[PDB]
Order: structure tokens, then sequence, then C-alpha cells
């Protein structure tokens, strides 16, 4: 049928599974520019290719959140970072992309939505829901264990022991050339963020959550 107003989108409300909104309402808790994150509505979004981040580091959690996507809009959400300036090095990046734009098929799978970008792939493409549509992403984080879930499907698990190499990942394909250090040599703590707009479109986020374990 038809409905989308009369549908819950949960189970259980997530505060009584244990989560915790990850940014006030404010973002007093969250570094970023002011020009360039705004968090209004209960939605949040950037103007420019400039990252919003945590200032407590985190290990051993659940991250929920929906995001939406316009045509051709390139993000991400990034975990596990030791330095915010620094941060393509010093953290590990899953990606949000709108697969659905043409020019993603120039692009190999692991660098696509829901991707350990540059390390693994999701196992099933085209998970993302069109432009225009919310999408659910949880990402379980327990120390060097990985997994990702979009819109339902467990697209992503990794473990990151397996990643002794920072130039092959274990199946022989490439590493990008700038995520150097081998993700089994990663800290498994360290600051969360949300990638801004790296594309030309935009990208939204709301209710992100976290459950610490």
């Amino acid at each position: 049928g038809s409905d989308k107003i009369h549908h819950h989108h949960h189970h259980e409300n997530l505060y009584f599974q244990g989560y915790r909104p990850l940014f006030d309402k404010d973002l007093s808790n969250a570094d970023y520019d002011s020009s360039v994150w705004t968090f209004k509505n209960g939605i949040l979004t950037a103007t420019a290719d400039q990252s919003i981040w945590t200032k407590v580091q985190y290990e051993n959690f659940i991250l929920d959140l929906e995001f939406k996507t316009d045509v051709n809009t390139n993000s991400g959400v990034v975990i596990y970072c030791t330095d915010k300036g620094n941060w393509i090095p010093s953290s590990i990046e899953i990606q949000i992309a709108d697969d659905h734009h043409p020019e993603w098929q120039s692009y190999p799978e692991y660098w696509r939505c829901g991707s350990i970008y540059g390390h693994k792939g999701a196992n099933e493409q085209l998970v993302v829901k069109k432009p225009g549509e919310w999408n659910r992403m949880i990402i379980t984080a327990k120390g060097q264990q990985i997994d990702i879930e979009l819109n339902g499907k467990h697209i992503v698990s990794a473990n990151l022991a397996d990643w002794t190499s920072g130039t092959t990942n274990p199946d022989g394909t490439e590493i990008p050339e700038w995520l150097p250090i081998p993700y089994a040599n990663m800290p498994t703590k360290g600051y969360i963020g949300l990638q801004g707009k790296h594309g030309e479109s935009n990208i939204w986020f709301r209710n992100i959550q976290l459950k610490q374990l």
C-alpha cells in the first residue's frame, strides 16, 4: 500500500535501547565551523567540504543515523579519528554517496556508499535509496570488528586485523595512496565526524544517536 505517515520506523524508541543523541541541540559539544554546519528543525547539514566532530573520543559503540542524499552527494562518517586536523590518514571513513548517479560506475565498488572507503565495499550494490529519501545507517564499531547496516541490510562486516598492508587489501586490490596506514595498526578509539559536502550536492543528517557498549 501507499501509506507513509502512519508507519513507525522503529520497533521502540532508541532511547530505551540505550542510545543518546551524539550532538546537543545547539552543537555545543561539537567542533565545527558555524558558517558550514547548521542544525535547524532537527536536520544537520553542511554547505562546504569541512567536517563536524565530536569533542570526546569513542570506542566500543553503535552509531545509528539517518542521511538523505541529493543527486551525486558525496560525504561520509568518520570513526576512530586520532587527529581531526590531519583526519584523512588518521581515521576510518564509512562512505556516503548517491550510488544511483552514473558517475559512481566509474569508481571501484569499495569506494561506494556504505564502504569502509578504499578497503571493503558493500556485499550488495545500490542499497542506498534514491535522492530525496531518508536512509538509515548503523555502524557497530567494536574494537577491530566493524559492521555496517544500511536500510536494514548487513552490507559490511570487516575485521581490521586482516588489513596488515597499508597499500593492498586482503583480496589484492589497491588501497588509495592517501590512506597509507595498515588498518590492522589503527587505534580503535577516536573522535567521530561527519564529512561535509565533498560534492557540489548537499548532504542532510538527522537522528544521529550513539549507544555506548
